[PDB]
Parts: C-alpha cells; structure tokens; sequence
C-alpha cells in the first residue's frame, strides 16, 4: 500500500473520521483501491467513511493506523506539504520533506465491520437536516435509563421530516418539507451519532442522501459516508405530549424574556434552579429566591389573555427554548399551574416545545 | 450607603476586583466585594487575604456614603444581566443590599465592611513607574516556568528583582528556567522579592493595553500596582529564591542558531512519537544540522532534519519536548539561539536577537 498525497486532502476527511475500550477502535483504516484512498472511523456502534482521489501512483493495500497519531502528524506538517505513504510490515512510513514517521499497524482484517439493507431513502439540503437537529438537540437525555431516550427521533410522514427529542421532562420537535412523497416511519439515531451526523453538516449547498434500515442509519454527503446503528425501543408520542387545549396565551420578545429569565436565575437555588412566572393582564413578572433569602424580581410587559395565574420552570428548559428559536417574539401557550407549556415562534410553526412546570 | 451608576462604568471595575476570589471561597466574606461610597467615589476590593485588587469608580450621579460587602459573583453577573446602559440604582438597607434597575430588582445578603478583611499597612522602599507593554512582556516572558503547588513553596511564585536600571523576573520549577531582565531608565535599588502565582496573574490581568504606564512600589512584604484607576496589592512569599546567576550553564561555547517556528513546528510533530508521560526527544546536532527524533515504547519514530548554523563537537542530548515547546512558544521570535554544553548539562536558550531573556532547560538520562 502506497500513495502520496497532498496534506491538504486530507485534513477535513482526517477531522470527520477522527470522530467514531478496543485498541484497533482508536485506528483508522486505510485502504488503496481504484484510484482511491478511503480513510474509515468506528467506534462499533457508529462508522465513518471518507474518500480521497490518489493521482499521483499508488499502490493497492490496506492497514489500520493510530488516529490521533495519523491525524496530528498530517496537520502538524506544514501548509502545502505532500504525504507519502508505505506500507512496511507492522509498520506505516509516512514522509514530507525531511520529516519522517513509522507508525506502529494493526492488519486491516481485524478492523471491525458494521451489512443491512435500506428501506426508507430520501435527498435533501444539508441545511434542512441541519435545521431539524439544532432545533431539537438540546433536548435529548443524557445517560437515562431509557435508553430510547439518549438520541433523536427521525420520523417521515407525507412529504416532511421530522425530529422529536425528549428526556422526559422537556419536548422538541420539528418538521420540514423534503418535497418527496414519503412512507411513514420513525427511527431512533443514538445521541453520539446525532452529533456526528451534525458535525458532517458543513452548511455549503450539497445535498445529503439519507438511508434508513430497520437497524441503521446511513447519510452521505459529498465524499463522506456515516453509518449509525439505531435505538432499538418505543420513542414517545409528541401528539400526546403537546397541550390539548392552551386556554392561556402569551406573547413577549424572545429577547427580554430571555435576559429576565437569566438574571432572575441568578438568585435561585444553585442546585436546582428554577423561577416563579405570574401572569396576568398585560404583564408577566419573575421572580426567584434561594436559601440565602435573597430575591430577583423582573417584570416585563407582554401580549397576554387568559385567567391570571402562577407557574414555575426549570431555567435550565426555558432558556434551551429560547436559545434555539432565535427569533423576535415567543408564544407560550398555558393551560394551569400544573400542566405543561408549549412555546413556539410567534411567526414560525416549524418547531414547538413542550415543558413541564417546576415546583418552588 | 447609596449610588446610582451606568452599567459599563460598573462592569469592568468588578470584574477585575474579582479577580482574586474563587471558585470556592473558604469563608462568604472572601466571596464578597467590599463596597465603599466616599468622597464621590465607590471603591471597590476584593482580598484572598494574600492579595487585594481596589478599583475607584468616580460618581456623577446622587449618591450617599456608606460601606458593606456583598457576594461578587452574584453581584458582577447581575449588572452583566442588565440591558446595555442600564442605571443600576444600588442602597444598603442593613443586612440586605438592594439593587434596582427598569423593572429589574435584586436584593443581596450582606456581610458588615467592618469584618472585611483588610491588608495591613506597609512602607514601600522602592518605586518606579514603567510601561505596561514592558511588566507584560517581564511576566509573560516567564509565568510559565513557575512551579505548581511545589512543596518548595517559594518556587510557586515569581521573583521580581530591582538592579540598577533593570527590572527582572525569574521562575523555576526546579527542573527549567525563565529569567527576563528589561530597562526601567531611573537607578534603582537593589530588591528582590517574590510574588505569590496568583499575584503574578493580577498583575497581568490588570494590564489593559493603553497609555496608561504602571507606578510599582515594592516594601519588605509587599508590592503594589497602580494602573488607571485600579491598585492592586500582594504580600510576598517569605523565602530565598535560588540565584539563577549561578543556574546559567558556566561554558557554554557550542552554540546553535535556528528559526523558532522551523524549530518549533519539527518539536512539536517530533513529540507527537514521544513517550507520553516522560515526553524524552533526542537532538543530534551536527555540523550545520539539527536531527530530532522522538520514539515510544511500541518503537514508533519520529525524525525531523533541519538546517540550523552550528560548528562545534557533534553530541547527543535528551529533553522534555515539552520544556522546550515552553520556550519556542514565550520567545515569540525569528531566531533562537541554543548553547550546549555536554550531554549531562543544561541548555540555555534564547532569543538570537536579544539577552534580554534566557532560559535553561536540564537534560533527561
Ligand atoms: N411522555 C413524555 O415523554 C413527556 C415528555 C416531555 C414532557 F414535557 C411531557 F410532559 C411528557
Ligand atoms: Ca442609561
Ligand atoms: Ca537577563
Ligand atoms: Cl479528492
């Protein structure tokens, strides 16, 4: 196995496979075949694959290599520097200029496979896809229990895409049109496979093809290819999460209730901390405290109707809202004291988000 | 107590009295800002009980006099909160500090200024004015060289050092160090005192970049920075810091001239192969040439050739490619020079251009 390449090819597929407890997990294959270098990241669980066109002659072959090692060695080198490669046993020889490595190699036949078949495919614009996850990310769960819960719905139904995400105490969900006529299904991407998927998306115009089998998730995108396995579980409901009836309707600039909502989290409890929303004609006023007796008030005026009444949120959830609508005004939709919200775009019904109330 | 002032003639003032607190603050009141209102002025202190930063605030707006402290943290992040220009009206109302701007309210635990803590007072023995470019490059040339958490407490600290027309910095972790001598214009007396880490960082923090030089005074147990409308004051670490006089290798005569990016860049892909924890590369110098090489345990290797101006005996030396990256990257210049003795010596180096800094690297086996 042999090539010589320019660095400069090879620094943004080095970065995306650099991405995905096993030694030869922290490897990178390389594989020489048709004109091609194929460079390959898994952790198992997640692969990605990116190719590189080799003009310059080459040899066929393959090898696994340290990742990081490959990775910062290539970036380390100088602007317009050239990479030559061989092969040599146990050994990888990387040279340019007068710099010159041998890196130690696992044999390419022990690196770790992910086959299965597609049954749902569709094309749309990187920033489509990119749009449904930042506007759902923040609220997966971590590390629940439920595992179902540590990742993304996909979820096709008619002609859009949709993304829901909820760790059970907060809901976000979104939907684009892809302007294809879809079969309806939903699938669970893991978390770090969401944020992979997210960090492929560059926001230049190329399209991304999307595959999705009854246990994977395939996206390609220009030179690259990502592989996910799925979340094998029951993701809940967003129709049965967002609120029947709001009776109660606000409206305020996404902005001042955003800064009202931050300093007034100042003075509550560290450790939990939350603030108390009243409601009533024309007004909206927050207020927190903490063990340490000390108060925050805002008062903010607002666009409201519905009955005067009390309600508390975790700052944490309302605040995640608010940054990922980036937007001029929010409706919150109430209903009581002890029943969820649903906030929105005043201008936009692209996205909604739903949050339970907090106790103080 | 009582004042009422813009948002951004407060922000910067707090942030930099804050400085010295934590994080965890052992007691509240090492938590708290003392805040004074006197002569049409608010003061401003925050104390570790090592140091002290003050910042004075001039008052155009109706005020009253009177003093409490109050948590900086909370305090700082409240007025960062409010609107761009926002007045923030402040009143002492005994053991709660009310703060109030637009429809914004903020009530605050206090603690009595009559508890905060208060560095005693002290003569200086010594005081000069200089740039702040020059205190900067002084600190930066060396901070990185300082010690952490040593049971050699003196070495977890910077020694500034007052000769003639010269002030100087060194730093030593035992194993490296930094010495940095830069001219001052006034005759100065002899002093050499050491700075606690954490003063060392004040004193860099509270350098903005303009006009404005510093006026130092240093005492027996003391040293104080004024700069704009800030003081900052430390007490000194009480010990005798090694002599870097006698730390500087005696005959180093081979002597070695190369780029400091070329050198840099090939260091630092060269420790990319190096042992992780013990960070060994080797220099074969030569006629003329430079040859680094790096290898791990699994045998991986790293060589890096380069063209570099040396005549003298060819010889072979180990060092932490980390102590060395420390260097390339606080001389911040176009050339280094570095002269060698032997392999079981230390390696001194510095800017080719200038002796204003050197630094003295020791081998490994
Ligand atoms: N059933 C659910 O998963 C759920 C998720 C988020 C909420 F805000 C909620 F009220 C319910
Ligand atoms: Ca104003
Ligand atoms: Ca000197
Ligand atoms: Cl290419």
């Amino acid at each position: 196995m042999k090539f010589t390449v320019e660095r400069e090819h090879l620094l943004k597929p080095l970065q995306q496979v650099s991405g995905p407890t096993l030694p030869i997990l922290g490897n990178l294959l390389l594989q020489v075949a048709d004109g091609t270098l194929s460079l390959t990241g898994t952790d198992l669980e997640m692969e990605m694959v990116a190719r590189v066109a080799l003009v310059q002659p080459h040899e066929p072959g393959a090898t696994t290599v340290p990742a990081r090692k490959f990775f910062d060695i290539c970036r380390g080198l100088p602007e317009g520097a050239e990479i030559a490669v061989q092969l040599e046993g146990e050994r990888m020889l990387v040279r340019s200029g007068r710099s010159r490595f041998s890196l130690s190699t696992l044999p390419a036949a022990d690196f770790p496979n992910l086959d299965w078949q597609s049954e749902v495919e569709f094309t749309l614009p990187q920033a489509t896809m990119k749009r449904l996850i930042e506007a759902t990310q923040f609220s997966m769960a971590h590390q629940d229990v439920r595992y179902y819960l540590n990742g993304m719905l996909f979820e096709t139904e008619g002609e859009e895409l949709r993304t829901v995400a909820t760790d059970g105490h907060r809901l976000a969900v979104c939907s684009m049109p892809i302007g294809q006529s879809l079969p309806s299904h939903s699938v669970i991407v893991p978390r770090k496979g969401v944020i992979e998927l997210m960090r492929m998306l560059d926001g230049g115009d190329n399209p991304l093809r999307v595959q999705i089998g009854s246990n994977n998730i395939r996206a390609h995108v220009g030179d690259f290819i990502f592989t996910s396995k799925l979340v094998d579980g029951r993701f809940p409901d967003y129709r049965r999460v967002l609120p029947k009836n709001p009776d109660k309707h606000l409206e305020a600039g996404c902005d001042l209730l955003k800064q009202a909502f931050a300093r007034a989290a100042i003075l509550s409890n560290e450790k939990f901390r939350g603030v108390r929303l009243y409601v009533s004609e024309n007004q909206l006023k927050i207020t927190a405290n903490n063990p340490e007796q000390e108060e925050a008030e805002e008062i903010l005026d607002v666009t409201y109707s519905g009955a005067e009444m009390e309600i508390g949120f975790n700052v944490s959830y309302v605040l995640d809202v608010l940054n990922a609508l980036k937007c001029e005004n929010v409706r919150m939709m109430l209903t009581d004291s002890v029943s969820s919200v649903q906030i929105e775009d005043a201008a936009s019904q692209s996205a909604a988000y739903v949050v339970m109330p907090m106790r103080l």
